[PDB]
């Protein structure tokens, strides 16, 4: 019973569409990607060997001295969340890692996990995240990963309790995973070294990662100073953290700022490895990493040259060109970076209807003026698809500024982002403008996450909440205040243990219980439709977002060595129940999958009866016209009398009554060509 | 291995169309013949009891003195070969031979085999006639059957040796045919001698028929006068016929010569039965019935209300409606009449695709000028659909009566007809005249029927054959005079069952050799479709000419016991090989038909190839247009020197030759845009 429940996928994708919602109507590319040659053998050393030689320490003490710059490969995570909205699937990432384990093997580390792959990976591609991560574990095994984990907001939207985020670093440390970037949305110091604490407990490094907005090198702003990064790293330094990472999430670092930031960074802690993350929105990404690798800066981040620009990273060809023969050499050949970029041109190919280049063709310098981070840019956009403003995006980005100096100058990155998106939304929706929704702040309904923030659920931000519309928006509401983690109850987790062994089977894991920590209904569904149509992830990206063709013999291997050589031969049309058939040739035999189709139904309407059994239910004997009515509506009348005529095809009938009673209505309106049988009067 | 034939015949039907040639373009009712109650027990008792109980001379004792009318049927020969071009099958005969069975035991006999019913029923619908002949004879066992018998052309259309229709009449008489018919087409009197002690040798009853044509109470026309018809009747009654038979085959019989001959029948033989056939196409044959049957005619033919009239027999209700309460009463009841009919409208309604009323929608009394008769009338209409001449059917009709006049006023009837027909057929295709086809009578090509005719191999008509035709036609074929099947050698009839046992079977019957003496390749045909795609014959109508719908389960059942419930779910597209797929549910279990369609294909002409082993073969390089050649075709070139130019998007190239040698031809012309590696110069 594992080839049906597949079957049954591939007619129901093939019948009735994806059940991924597209934004974008295209199809997969017919063009393969194009896996490059891998020499067989155990591949090169890397830095996980001295990582898992001589401990976390001696990382940093490597890292800071190497001769050169160092990069940091953000395909497998932050590229296609900032350019396909997170859909890219494990399938393409295990094509391509046995590549990137023989030929990047002097990479810093490599992120693949954690930021919206978790909440993605369950919810729209039904994938589970710690199997993506263990496969690519296997796969790559000489290359540190990295993961991008929250504050005490782990993988999800808001604050959580110590236990669970201690928890899943100790079972994301047990899985594989070597360094954790924590950041804040906010900048809320004491998230921050609860995140810093748990990540750095379950024995991995920690990388702080300071929110960068605004401008240093601007002396005109000044609620983000230099002074206030600098005392925020001399903080978090003193916290005990291994690599300091300056998170540029939106593409505002300059190299004026950049050098600066990285020369007081540089000259106030000379021994600490420095790493900076951009992102190239308003294309001046190289430029500014050129300028921290020249002002200090250790590592940098990059993706595939095809899998970077617009919303993404930089370049790594460009970044690869732009030292060579510099002291800042990178020492990695030309010809594995073009035939990395070839994979991955190949590969976003195939996401045609996720792909950014839609609608954004070239890159923005807006992001100087709404300062949207990539990540959020793309997956916002798909949710301002999914909720009807899918051609209003301009109206969405211009409510994003006003949302964002209507709540006060956040700091946005995911929660916080999350939080001035939704708002957005709901401003655009209802036409508000700032002053208009601040006035009727009393009357109006925020959603969940904006009055939960203004509640402090999240935590505090810089310079405190905007008091008159935290004081109308709430009304009487109860303000946690202080730190949101330290307030809540640990959650019972052998007692989710116990609540999910029940529910699904007994191969419910750690990493299940934390998924649905996490997320319970997300959890829920995806336990559910992988019940129903059971382990999608060993299909290809076309025949998971389009199903087959008629009369292409497909491959399909689920597992090791079950092998399924599958036709798909025609399809019928619809049966008494609105259910279409769909024939297979599965192995050489003939099968047959019955799938529900979801438009053809709903349609029914027409003039009820008039019932028997009742005298009192006076109906048409003859269709045909009711031209004259001669009672009227509440007196009552005697057996015999005419009460309504009407006329056919030559042929012109008095309706008499056959008993007294009170004529309660009259059903029928004037000239209305009603059927036989069909009733007149009530009596 | 016996469903899945009938399965391949019910996807090869609704793929490509029925394999019978349709005439009428239009599909079977959905209304089913509704077949009414029969009273369940024996049969009451007829004439066949009594012809069994004391032989043919006390059958026509018998109904020589029955008091008043006696009718016979021919709705199961006759009418479907006058109004449906022979197209009715066993199946819907079947349905109703146990209410004729049960309800009208009174009748003299039932016309249901012989005529054209042998060749259609090999030819157009895969059956066997002695399966037909043995299924009517367990289901009517109380009434005598009656066959239509040609001289010595047995159930063909030419001349046959005297064992054949002997052992013909042997192997009928043996099935169950108890009256026989016969006739001849020039009333060429050894043939009907011939005929007459085939059937009488057999032990059947001798219905001797002389064929009518013109008039008898006209004295204008002078050849078959009415001394004419009484020398005839006096000879044929001097070989020892036991019921004489006038058959009227055109419906030329008016009342005035219908008394006129039956009183000279009567008062020339007063203890002979008469019987009179006619058909309805002048619309007076019900008065001339009346006019027979007052005279003293003992049988008339008739046949049901709903499968009479236009170019069919006389109708059965108004036979015995015009006959109730006088001396000449049928005593057959008006209700069994009706519900009789009322079975024969509803089956007529699912053959309408051989249907008369598609052109012909009443009588029509040119039928005095062109002397067509009817079942030749829907034959012959459908032999000129199924060569090219079906809009030019009228033309048909008069080049039928300039084709009557230039062979020498011939008795049409089936072989004669076919012949006149077939002749009418030549100078319509060929735009002659009368005048101006004798005028090229030594020229042209005339059909194997015509000059096999002109021969004498079918007989020699009244005064002689037309001698200047006769003459210019025949150059130095050989004339066989005298009788054509005193000449003939006998077949060795075992010698072709030992051809047909090495060939389809080892069931090969007496009554298989006789249908391949008859017919050699219509038999060797029907074995071989009969072998592709078996027993058709338990079919219904809608199923046989129209295939199934999609989810609609219907139910066959082919021989005893074996009952299949089949479902046709869907049917795919074309393969590689041009071949759809059709897929079923046999018995609750599903099945798959593959059937090659008969139009995709004979697609593809381009321009040859540059063959590339020869350096004598000067192709295009690159695709383009041939702007101007340099050679002229005949002399010889260096190697190097320009030959032709092309010219591309944006792109110009001059063709050099490789090497020396004469040109052989310009194979490019000016201005074709040819592709690329295409063949410019041949040297
Ligand atoms: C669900 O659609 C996954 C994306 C949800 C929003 C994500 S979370 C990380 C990015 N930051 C942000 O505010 N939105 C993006
Ligand atoms: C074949 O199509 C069966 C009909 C062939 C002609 C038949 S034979 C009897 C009728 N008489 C005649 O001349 N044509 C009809």
């Amino acid at each position: 019973n594992r080839a049906q429940k597949l079957l049954h996928y591939l007619g129901h994708v093939m019948v009735n569409g994806p059940t991924t919602p597209i934004p974008v109507k295209a199809s997969p590319s017919p063009t393969d990607p194009v896996v490059p040659a891998v020499p067989i053998g155990p591949p090169p050393a890397g830095f996980r060997d001295i990582l898992l030689r001589e401990g976390p320490e001696g990382f940093a003490r490597a890292v800071r001295n190497h001769p050169g710059l160092l990069l940091m490969d953000t395909t497998f995570r932050d590229a296609h969340q900032s350019l396909l909205a997170t859909r890219v699937r494990t399938h393409d990432l295990k094509k391509i890692a046995p590549y990137v384990a023989h030929n990047f093997s002097k990479l810093f580390s490599m992120e693949n996990w954690g930021g919206a792959t978790f909440d993605v990976a369950m919810r729209f591609l039904y994938e589970c995240p710690w199997r993506r991560l263990q496969e690519l574990r296997e796969l790559i095994p000489n290359i540190p990963f990295q993961m991008l984990l929250r504050g005490a907001n782990a993988v999800g939207y808001t604050n959580y309790p110590d236990n669970v985020v201690f928890k899943f670093c100790e079972v994301a440390k047990e899985n594989g995973m070597d360094v954790f970037r924590v950041f804040d949305s906010l900048n809320y110091l004491p998230n921050m070294l609860l995140g810093m604490e748990a990540a750095g407990s379950a024995g991995g490094v920690v990388e702080a990662a300071i929110s960068y907005t605004g401008d240093v090198a601007d002396p005109s702003r000044t609620k983000y100073s230099l002074q206030y990064y600098m005392g925020l790293a001399e903080e978090l330094v003193r916290a005990g953290t291994h690599i300091l990472c300056i998170k540029d999430m939106a593409g505002l670092l300059k190299p004026t700022a950049c050098t600066m930031l990285v020369s007081s960074l540089r000259d106030r802690f000379p021994d600490l490895p420095l790493h900076i993350h951009t992102h190239d929105t308003s294309g001046a990404g190289v430029a500014a990493m050129l300028a921290c690798a020249q002002a200090g800066a250790d590592v940098v981040d990059v993706a595939a040259d095809s899998m970077s620009g617009m919303t993404s990273q930089p370049s790594m060809g460009a970044l690869v060109a732009c030292t060579r023969g510099t002291p800042l050499d990178t020492e990695v050949p030309m010809e594995r970076v073009f035939d990395y970029s070839e994979y991955w041109e190949g590969a976003r190919g195939l996401y045609a209807a996720f792909d950014c280049t839609a609608t954004m063709k070239s890159g923005n310098s807006d992001v100087y003026e709404n300062e949207i981070p990539g990540g959020q840019y793309t997956n916002l956009h798909f949710q301002a698809h999914s909720m009807g403003l899918g051609s209003k995006f301009k109206e969405v980005k211009k409510a994003y500024v006003e949302a964002n100096q209507m709540l006060g100058d956040l700091i946005k990155v995911t929660p916080s982002s999350k939080i001035v998106g939704d708002l957005a939304q709901f401003m655009v929706q209802n036409g508000l403008s700032r002053a208009e929704a601040e006035a009727q702040a009393e009357e109006l309904s925020f959603p969940r996450s904006v009055v939960e923030f203004l509640q402090g659920y999240i935590g505090v931000p810089h310079g405190g909440f905007p008091e008159p519309f935290r004081s109308k928006v709430l009304k009487d509401l109860p303000r946690v205040e202080g730190r949101p983690g330290a307030s809540l109850p640990p959650l019972d987790l052998q007692a989710l243990e116990k609540e999910l062994v029940d529910r699904h089977g007994e191969e419910v894991t750690p990493e299940d219980v934390l998924s649905a920590a996490m997320y319970p209904d997300v959890f829920a569904h995806f336990k559910d439709f992988t019940a129903t149509f059971g382990p999608l992830d060993s299909l290809n990206t076309r025949l998971f977002l389009q199903g087959p063709k008629i009369a292409e013999e497909f491959e399909v291997e689920l597992e090791r060595g079950k092998t399924l050589h599958i036709k798909a031969l025609a399809v019928s049309d619809l049966n008494r129940a609105g259910q279409r058939q769909v024939f297979f040739e599965l192995n050489g035999q003939l099968r047959s999958i019955l799938v529900k189709d979801t438009q053809a139904m709903k349609e029914m309407h027409f003039h009820p009866k008039a019932l028997k059994d009742v005298k009192g239910q006076i109906g048409a004997p003859m269709p045909g016209k009711v031209i004259d009515i001669k009672v009227v509506a509440g007196a009552k009348v005697a057996k015999g009398q005419p009460l309504c005529v009407l006329s056919a095809m030559k042929m012109e009938t008095v309706v008499t009554s056959p008993m007294e009673g009170t004529v309660r209505k009259v059903h029928v309106t004037k000239d209305m060509t009603l059927e036989g049988d069909d009733l007149i009067l009530e009596i």
